[PDB]
């Protein structure tokens, strides 16, 4: 009654230097050996460009191993998806990262929340245009770097858009601004560039919505984007990130309903992990149920993800099939 297909197996992982890439590099056959099929890499802004010079730092991930990790994916047949998130997550805790250090001027909320004191982390400005010319300048040297026509450009930790601090874009629309980044973005790298677009579903839901959304551990925050859902192309591919072990998981069905693709992505616990995938599997003969994304919660070195306990236990439902 439907095709018997195979899924997106995949783990993701962050790479912020050498050393990190070279211990992701001895994980790789290994993971291939688990069933991994597919690789989520996660590098922001630490590798060592060259198409803005002011964002290379020396301590980062370099061209050479970058390449390496390229050619091992390949020779694995391992489907590598670099991510840069091009929009949220621009510092962590009291530390900007690299474009807001050398552009202050392109952030939401300049001169606001010193050593960014009462917000998770900063955006940039999605109004700006030199935000856009850098973003893509940075997608089009990681893709080449990695040899791929894939690109996640990240959007979720969007906390601050549309802030009363911009003067772009204060009192502007939430969801027409998220919008209009989005479809920014995928005017550069699937019209132009011809790339597949991933995303973070998060500004996507309605956090207060009782099926769909509640799935962060506090009701902080905004929830003025999610109507952007319904103004992007539908072509994007939403990773759609769960951490809690539920009977349902109401964002699943919600973007598939809404036409998108979606990959469900895990983190901590075998329970929970075997819990999103089985209902995962529950919409098996829809596919644009992808399959599934492990995370290896505690893991900052990359070391063994190929004997993460979560994966171990729980990917021969997914070899299996639909
Ligand atoms: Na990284
Ligand atoms: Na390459
Ligand atoms: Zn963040
Ligand atoms: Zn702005």
């Amino acid at each position: 009654t439907m095709p018997k297909r195979k899924f997106v197996i995949a783990f993701h992982a962050s790479v912020n230097t050498d050393k990190t890439g070279k211990n992701l590099i001895k994980e790789l056959p290994d993971l291939q050996k688990r069933g991994i099929n597919t690789l989520f890499l996660e590098i922001g802004y630490n590798y060592q460009w060259k198409s803005d010079p002011k964002l290379y730092n020396k301590y980062v991930l370099s061209e050479t191993v970058a390449r390496e990790i390229a050619a091992e994916c390949r020779r694995l047949s391992i489907d590598l998806i670099p991510e840069i998130n091009c929009l949220g997550h621009q510092s962590w805790e009291n530390e900007t990262f690299a474009l807001l250090k050398a552009y202050p001027e392109l952030d939401e909320t300049p001169g606001l929340y010193p050593s960014n004191k009462d917000i998770y982390c900063r955006s940039l400005c999605s109004s700006n245009e030199k935000v856009y010319t850098i973003l893509f300048g940075l997608i089009d040297e990681i893709t080449e770097v990695f040899s791929v026509k894939k690109i996640h450009v990240g959007l979720d930790e969007v906390f601050l858009i549309g802030e009363d601090a911009c003067p772009l874009c204060r009192g502007k629309d939430k969801a027409e601004l998220f919008a209009g980044a989005v479809n920014r973005l995928y005017d550069h790298c699937v019209k132009k560039r011809g790339f597949t677009m991933y995303m973070w579903g998060d500004r996507l839901i309605d956090s207060e919505d009782e099926d769909s959304g509640y799935k962060g551990e506090y009701e902080s925050s905004c929830n003025g984007t999610y109507p952007a859902v319904d103004l992007i192309p539908k072509d994007i591919i939403i990773c759609d990130w769960h951490y809690d072990e539920l009977e349902r998981y109401g964002s699943i069905p919600y973007f598939l309903n809404k036409g998108f693709r979606v990959l469900p992505t895990s983190f901590k616990g075998i329970k929970a992990v075997n819990a999103l995938i089985d209902y995962s599997l529950l919409y098996k003969d829809n596919p644009a149920m992808l399959g599934h994304m492990y995370t290896a919660w505690d893991n900052f070195t990359n070391k063994n993800l190929s004997r993460y306990k979560p994966m171990v236990k729980t990917i021969d439902k997914l070899k299996a099939g639909n």
